[PDB]
């Protein structure tokens, strides 16, 4: 069934390039240079972006704008990675409320998975590609939020050292969303039995995609380690964001759209 | 690796294990099925058989410091072990030291696993048995203390992994190349990828049924840091509320700094 791996592997890379629109192979011609995108790396040129760079997301203080802005395209990711998973072989045919439970849980180490493909070293590309915060523009942000968005960066660095591509990345998201363990699932079975075609995919796919590299697939398994253990410590910054921010108050209608 | 190389690696970690550490799962097993009645051990679910025990092989503290020396033991034998991986003692001291630091908790929760059913855990190289309902009845924050350990011992214990498959694993966990703090993370993975692709063909030729379970195996590593995240938790919140307690000194230094 080699054969059928590799065709579970074309499947899912279609999809994912329909369905993301800033694909790692746009981002990286981007970020190395190779039509030059907006810098953000201070106040001013901040101003100037968002009657520029035309955020969709301007309705006073600076750093609570950044942090609300990062919430606004996050919910926006939500629907896309939805959309994808729906592709997924399988997917759909699982009990909707167990759906609705591996999507709930699996958004944020994807949107954390794919926000790798936006960064380097020095910053995180914004706006399908348009924008670029500067690292040390976000690392300077006062109150809890400059330590908001540096873990991020730590983990993109070493979490792209593995040089995976998008061919790659499609199968691995798709390994997140089926994750069996999720609280509160009525029918794990059949879950379990998708993750185990996917991780078939996933190991013939860096074989073959990454001759040299040895032991990456079990590499980028070890990596589901990382990104459960930030999505925890985001969780608690939330907490905190929510219980000493007061100015982060928001309208009820908007504060009910972005509540997830 | 070539496969015989692969093979003699596995062996010879299976060797240094069964060297190391004296309660193996397979001696866990045959005493918690039994039928033996050499092996039988006696059963702890209250407070009387408690005291009963004590004459045979504050209560809630009494029984942490009992896990507490116990700890400080498998820190002993799981450093024992260490020192026999290929490449490890060459390492970088500090290195040495770094790994055991994060590594040994993840591999005590791990080998308290083969000691526990859904009904308790076997204590005093087996010769007891601590009932699961006994502990989660203990008092104050301690009643809390060793739950999470058997919601992940029953789903690991599902694996069915067997000791010359927890040898291979074990080492895996130490030689990790993203612990905080390594200076020469190179030398550590190279290590590591010869252990992984150890663990891979003992999987396969050991359990060739088990589909992914090599894979299986690795996502159980995602569960292994979050108990050891929320043990040390517990350890603070004891730390603060018990001032008359104490720690064993390689116990202090494990959890400085996570
Ligand atoms: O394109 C994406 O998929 C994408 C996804 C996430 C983020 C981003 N989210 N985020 C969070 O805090 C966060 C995460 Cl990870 C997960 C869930 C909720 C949140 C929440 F609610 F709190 F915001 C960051 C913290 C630090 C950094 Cl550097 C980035 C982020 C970005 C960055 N901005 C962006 C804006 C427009 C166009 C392109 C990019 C993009």
């Amino acid at each position: 069934e080699s054969a059928d791996l590799r065709a579970l592997a074309k499947h899912l890379y279609d999809s994912y390039i329909k369905s993301f629109p800033l694909t790692k192979a746009k981002a990286r011609a981007i970020l190395t240079g190779k039509k030059s995108p907006f810098v953000i790396y201070d106040m001013n040129s901040l101003m100037m972006g968002e009657d520029k760079i035309k955020f969709k997301h301007i309705t006073k203080e600076v750093a609570i704008r950044i942090f609300q802005g990062c919430q606004f395209r996050s919910v926006e990711a939500v629907q896309e990675i939805t959309e994808y998973a729906k592709s997924i072989p399988g997917f759909v045919n699982l009990d909707l409320n167990d759906q609705v439970t591996l999507l709930k849980y699996g958004v944020h180490e994807i949107i954390y998975t794919m926000l790798a493909s936006l960064m380097n070293k020095d910053g995180v590309l914004i706006s399908e590609g348009q924008g670029f915060m500067t690292r040390e523009f976000l690392k300077s942000l006062r109150k809890p939020f400059g330590d908001f968005m540096e873990p991020k960066f730590e983990f993109a660095v070493k979490f792209n050292a593995l040089e995976l591509d998008d061919s790659d990345l499609a199968i691995f998201i798709a390994v997140i969303i089926l994750s069996g363990d999720r609280p509160g699932l009525l029918n794990v079975k059949p879950i379990e039995d998708i993750q185990d075609n996917l991780l078939q995919a996933l190991e013939l796919q860096l074989k073959l995609n990454h001759p040299e590299s040895s032991q990456l697939f079990a590499k980028l398994l070890q990596k589901m380690t990382d990104l459960r253990q930030i999505v925890t410590e985001h969780v608690q910054l939330l907490q905190v964001i929510k219980k000493t921010e007061t100015d982060m108050s928001l309208h009820p209608l908007l504060q009910e759209i972005y509540k997830d």
